[PDB]
DNA sequence: ATTATGACGCT
């Protein structure tokens, strides 16, 4: 009872921008704002493919990964923004720096974790006592939080619908207590509210997001209200959401260890798993992975917020698919090179920008036929910034999966460089 | 033949 630790010690967040590249290149092309639109990558196979689908499209079933000529099926007014192209492949720097713009800003109000080019997790832990401290008693205005939706409220017209549930949760809120929790959520939904609105002013761009006690609840949470709303999920309210969330629906579990859990414990959400000791959980997954799901179950994680903005990996990729695959000498070379050229840039920049190198350089192929996404993974040095110095070594590293007797074979449907192991310059 | 990335766990 009493020494049950129930994982409510932090406030988090996450930030997560809505379709976030289709918002970028709306804000560089007015006509495209408020329309059914999306982001494609190359254009000759299938109109190309969709990787950002705005809300006005995706209300007509558009969906990430879909084809574009697919989608102007389901959508016949869609419009489209192409991604840049350059060396012959895809060039995401556009979003890199709009990314950047985003997450400039999220760091002046607390400490973020990047955890993808449009996310970011946040602890508002000391954001939130400090501001606590400010009110001096004041209680919390409906009017502070005009986005927020509480999960599980009202109980016993959509904007109607969230200030109902919004006035339940304040006039049950205990503002003279600095260290309930609750209270503690919803100062940082305060916070949240003027973190969005600082974004939108300074960007234009939209996002959501999730506030609860860590970082899979704030994650879980942010996806219940989108677009451009935030959502507040408590601890109490933990055990009705849980009841009927499809296991898959958490992060992590989405995947082949979910699907484990659903077939070797005759489950399918995520409250089933309370009722099963830690030790069946650890058994049945592993410790790391029992004593998580035990826990998280319950609503509590303990994954901490790292701080770190900028990313640990720079990377730079290209599919060949199909009779595109790479069957020479001469072609293989190329491409590295034109992988080496662009990854330089990108490098360059970030050792001007963040004061650090890259010490590694790591290859990565795919040999047509191969089951597997990483057919071969090597590394090597990575010493300076020279394209044609990275793209001769990547060739040195991987040269003897050529079965030839200027050919090549297997050929290749995939080509990976990335620089790693980043060092303070 | 949806692709381009990137974190992290396992061994
Ligand atoms: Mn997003
Ligand atoms: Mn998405």
């Amino acid at each position: 009872g009493p020494h049950m630790a129930t994982g409510q010690d932090r406030v988090v967040a996450l930030v997560d921008m809505d379709c976030f590249f289709v918002q970028v290149e709306q804000r560089q092309n007015p006509h495209l704002r408020n329309k059914p639109c999306a982001v494609v990558q190359y254009k000759s196979w299938k109109g190309g493919g969709i990787i950002a689908v705005s809300y006005e499209a995706r209300a007509f079933g558009v969906t990430r990964s879909m084809w574009a000529d697919d989608a102007k099926k389901l959508c016949p007014d869609l419009l489209l923004a192409q991604v840049r192209e350059s060396r012959g492949k895809a060039n995401l720097t556009k979003y890199r720096e709009a990314s950047v713009e985003v997450m400039e800003i999220m760091s002046r109000f607390a400490v973020i974790e990047r955890a993808s080019i449009d996310e970011a997790y946040v602890d508002l832990t000391s954001a939130v006592q400090e501001r606590l401290q400010k009110l001096q008693g004041q209680p919390i205005s409906a009017d502070l939080l005009p986005s927020t939706y509480i999960e599980g409220l009202p109980q016993g017209q959509k904007e109607g619908m969230r200030k109902q549930g919004l006035f339940q949760w304040l006039d049950s809120l205990q503002i003279d207590n600095l260290t309930s929790p609750d209270l503690q959520l919803t100062v940082g939904a305060v916070i949240v509210e003027e973190m969005r609105a600082a974004i939108e002013r300074e960007t234009g761009f939209q996002c959501s997001a999730g506030i609860s006690h860590n970082k899979v609840l704030a994650k879980l949470a942010c996806g219940l209200n989108k677009p451009n709303r935030q959502t507040l999920v408590s601890h109490g309210s933990v055990p009705q959401l849980f009841s009927q969330m499809p296991i898959r629906k958490i992060r992590s579990l989405g995947g082949k260890l979910g699907a484990s859990v659903i077939e070797i414990l005759g489950i399918e959400y995520m409250g089933e798993l309370t009722q099963f000791t830690e030790s069946q959980l650890q058994s049945h997954f592993g410790e790391k992975n029992g004593s998580w799901l035990y826990a998280m179950c319950r609503g509590i994680e303990h994954d901490p917020v790292k701080p770190r903005q900028l990313p640990k990996t720079i990377g730079c990729s290209k599919n060949f698919p199909g009779k595109t695959a790479l069957a020479t000498r001469e072609q293989v070379q190329w491409w590295l090179l034109q992988l080496a050229q662009e990854l330089e840039e990108r490098l360059t920049k970030d050792r001007n920008d963040n004061d650090r190198v890259a010490t590694q350089l790591v290859v990565s192929i795919r040999v047509q036929g191969d089951k597997r996404l990483s057919s071969l993974r090597r590394c090597c040095a990575l010493t300076r910034y020279d394209a044609h110095k990275m793209s001769h070594d990547a060739f040195t590293v991987i040269k003897n999966c050529n079965t030839s007797g200027t050919e090549w074979s297997p050929p290749l449907t995939m080509l990976f460089l990335c620089a790693t192991k980043f060092s303070a310059s």
